[PDB]
């Protein structure tokens, strides 16, 4: 049974609701992005209309095999009519293909569903500037003031400088970056660019990257591991055992590994500056955890919401405990009293 926060009142629409069977009354199923918790339930046997971005549609067709006739891609920043209701898709600043959805209801109510997003001041000059939002369905992943992390640009600066230093000192070092989903591609692309290398990976991952409309991608990535000194591996292999095992396979080409684990927030954020981050080291293997987030910090979220001034907020993350729900409602009321809406 579909929960309330995935239904859009006054429409036949649902958002990120594929794991509940046939939802009674649903005429169109929206998918905000290609992350497994959100697409859970879609497969090649699905026979209802799916609305999404072009990139998300490339992934549904090639990776999940959903048939073409049920894929409905929409351009961004463009007023579209779906089943008699005006909608707009906006870039969510999450992973490739991720959108927010603006619904203009036939009674005059305007609803924004953020999907998963990393709020940014640039969103204050999208099509959202133009009009009022009555209801906001909000990605509250990091809705508590302890959740702090740096900008994506600072994190990439640390990674590029760390990798370039290590490989310049030791031309025989290999760099490895962990992945388990789409998103965070800038980590491995920026490191490979400073090193003058293509990124090497499995056939399955190459396939996924080829769906993403990244400019000049054929110049940046490869399945030929031997030619590359930046390799991608599944996130589960980013540990001393997994990496030892990988270096064996490289046939005495390398004598050292430097690896990166992009995480979201971790408690070491509450003490340590990005500058001060140190690795875990065993022998000729070092592993850096780096806090590259594709979700809003507390401060970025609060800024966005205070600027938008919605009349009602419905959280979509951390909704399963009474303490979480109560905590989030308190911050929404502070924000409203502080800003005066
Ligand atoms: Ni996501």
């Amino acid at each position: 049974t579909c929960p309330f926060y995935k239904k859009i009142p006054g429409t036949g629409f649902t958002v990120d609701a594929f794991q509940y069977g046939v939802v009674e009354g649903c005429t169109a199923y929206f998918l905000t992005h290609f992350h497994s918790d959100h697409y859970a339930g879609l497969s090649k046997h699905f026979t209802f209309p799916v609305y999404c971005s072009e990139i998300t549609g490339n992934l549904l067709k090639n990776k999940l095999h959903v048939q073409e006739q049920y894929i409905h891609p929409l351009p961004l920043d463009t007023e579209c009519i779906v089943n008699g209701v005006k909608v707009v898709l906006l870039d969510a600043n999450h992973c490739p293909g991720a959108v927010m959805i603006l619904f203009y209801l036939p009674n005059g109510t305007v609803i924004l569903h953020t999907g998963d997003f990393r709020a940014d001041p640039s969103m204050e000059r999208s099509l959202l500037a133009d009009q009022k939002v009555h209801m906001l369905y909000l990605d509250t992943t990091y809705c508590s003031p302890e959740y702090t992390f740096p900008s994506q640009q600072e994190v990439i600066r640390f990674a590029i400088n760390t990798a370039f230093e290590a490989v310049t000192l030791n031309p025989h070092a290999l760099v490895v970056c962990g992945t388990y989903s789409i998103g965070k591609e800038k980590v491995f692309l920026a490191i490979a660019d400073v090193l003058g290398s293509k990124v090497g990976m499995s056939q399955e991952k190459y396939k996924t990257l080829q769906c993403l409309n990244i400019p000049e991608i054929n110049s940046l990535i490869t399945t030929d591991m031997c030619s590359s000194l930046v390799h991608l591996l599944p996130m589960m292999q980013i540990n001393f055992k997994g990496l030892q095992s990988h270096l064996k396979k490289c046939g005495g080409k390398y004598n050292q590994i430097l690896a990166f684990r992009p995480t979201g927030w971790t408690h070491s954020n509450k003490f340590t500056r990005i500058a001060d981050v140190i690795p875990q080291t065993k022998g000729n293997i070092s592993i850096y955890g780096i806090p590259y987030s594709e979700h809003s910090s507390y401060l970025e979220m609060k800024r966005f919401v205070q600027w938008l001034k919605p009349q009602k907020i419905i959280p979509t993350v951390n909704v399963g405990t009474w303490k979480s729900r109560s905590t989030m409602e308190k911050y929404f009321r502070e924000w409203k009293l502080e800003a005066g809406y």
